[PDB]
């Protein structure tokens, strides 16, 4: 490309490097007939969080001196710099964008780790009883890694029926789908609740929706 300009670069966080790992080359077309040296400045640079990013001086290699997590800091705003052997800046200032991309490396989170609702005894199958919710740090816009997926691993006791309830699997929200709760034989569920990112595909955690059962009047 062109000397003294750089489109945005993309570094997958948690890299396994080698570090310092080389991102790109500055190069000002004034070292045709002067020696230049090159400086980078911002935030990752020489303000916090401060020497993620260098550069080598005379080469003019801007380097990433070790794994990123998109999770800490998602964009870094750099200037490149070029400074004559005599002194004189050389160059205007020159923006690096560094945009820091997803890796699946969080597992959903669920918001309370026990849900409680409640739910009246004789209500038709269908009828919604109370809404969980998982969230997860990575991304949900590109991919599914941020993506969560819910489902009922189990449910106790097992009276009058093994599964009494559903849940919706992308809003977490947890309906009846039979018959027979009555606050005199069960007044209360427990039900082991999961969320999986990779919308399903990827990992589980899990936590618990406890349900009350109400009476009638
Ligand atoms: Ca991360
Ligand atoms: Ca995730
Ligand atoms: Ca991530
Ligand atoms: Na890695
Ligand atoms: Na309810
Ligand atoms: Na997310
Ligand atoms: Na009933």
């Amino acid at each position: 490309g062109p000397d003294w300009v750089v489109a945005p670069i993309s570094v997958p966080e948690n890299g396994k490097g080698p570090f310092p790992q080389r991102l790109n080359q500055l190069k000002s077309n004034k070292d045709r007939d002067t020696k230049i040296f090159y400086s980078i400045t911002g935030p990752g640079a020489d303000s916090p969080p401060e020497g993620v990013f260098a550069v080598e001086k005379e080469t003019g290699w801007l380097l990433l001196n070790k794994p990123l997590d998109r999770e800490e800091i998602a964009k870094y705003e750099l200037f490149g710099h070029a400074v004559s052997e005599n002194g004189a800046s050389v160059e205007d200032p020159m923006n690096i964008s560094i945009i820091v991309t997803d890796q699946n490396d969080h597992k959903p989170k669920f918001t309370q780790d026990t849900f409680r609702g409640s739910v009246l005894e004789g209500v038709l199958p269908g009828t919604s009883v109370m809404q969980v919710t998982a969230t997860d740090e990575d991304d949900a816009i590109y991919t599914y890694n941020g993506v969560v997926a819910y489902s009922i691993h189990s449910q106790e006791p097992k009276d009058p029926h093994d599964l009494m309830f559903t849940i919706h699997r992308s809003t977490g929200t947890i309906s009846v789908i039979s018959s027979g709760l009555d606050r005199e034989k069960v007044p209360e569920y427990t039900l082991t609740i999961q969320a999986t990112d990779m919308d399903g595909d990827g990992s589980t955690t899990t936590a618990v929706a406890v349900v009350e059962i109400l009476d009638a009047n």
